[PDB]
């Protein structure tokens, strides 16, 4: 059960592993695993995609019948569906997208969602081409949660910035 392997424990409760959070649901099927989603929950590609890609297709299915019944989900906010294949549950959270001009004062509220879970694999939210400042998204992660959360990058680089801002 929720089996990490090779994280840095960075404080309380926020772990860190140069990995791709798709391997890491696969071998440890946590309980819950975080996909940085869109309001339409849309996984057309970078992390979404390569989780759907993961369940075959299965993850978008389901995403659009959550959609057709409840209508989108707002920017700083999420909905728990299946996991499939990869989690027992998914967490969909919606961080803001600053390279399509969203407010970064959401990625906060993105990162509460994460309260409601004592234990998740979770992406740095809005890094990427979503384009926060990954260290700044980092900081936000540090303040805001409290449960127990594992953040997979997937860049080795990225990492060790991450690793050097945060311990020295
Ligand atoms: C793509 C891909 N294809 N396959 C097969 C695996 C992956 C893959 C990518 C990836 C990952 N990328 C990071 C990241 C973090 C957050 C966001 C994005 C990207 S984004 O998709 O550009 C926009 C949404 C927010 C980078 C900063 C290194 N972090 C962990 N696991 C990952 N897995």
């Amino acid at each position: 059960v929720n089996s990490f392997s090779g994280y840095l424990k960075l404080t309380d409760n926020v772990y860190i592993k140069n990995a791709d959070i798709v391997e890491e649901a696969k071998k440890v099927k946590p309980t819950v695993v975080v996909n940085a989603a869109n309001v339409y929950l849309k996984h057309g590609g970078g992390v979404a995609g390569a989780l759907n890609k993961a369940t075959n297709n299965a993850m978008q299915v389901e995403s659009d019948d959550y959609i057709a019944t409840n209508g989108p989900l707002k920017v700083g906010g999420s909905c728990v569906l299946s996991g499939h294949n990869l989690a027992k549950h998914c967490l969909h959270v919606v961080g803001p997208n600053v390279n399509k001009g969203e407010d970064i004062q959401l990625l906060k509220s993105a990162y509460e969602n994460f309260n409601q879970h004592e234990v998740l694999l979770a992406p740095l939210l809005s890094a990427g081409i979503f384009g926060a400042d990954p260290i700044h998204s980092l900081r936000v992660c540090v303040d805001t949660v409290r449960t127990n959360v594992y953040l997979a990058v997937f860049d080795k680089n990225l990492y060790d910035k991450l690793v050097s801002s945060f311990l020295e």
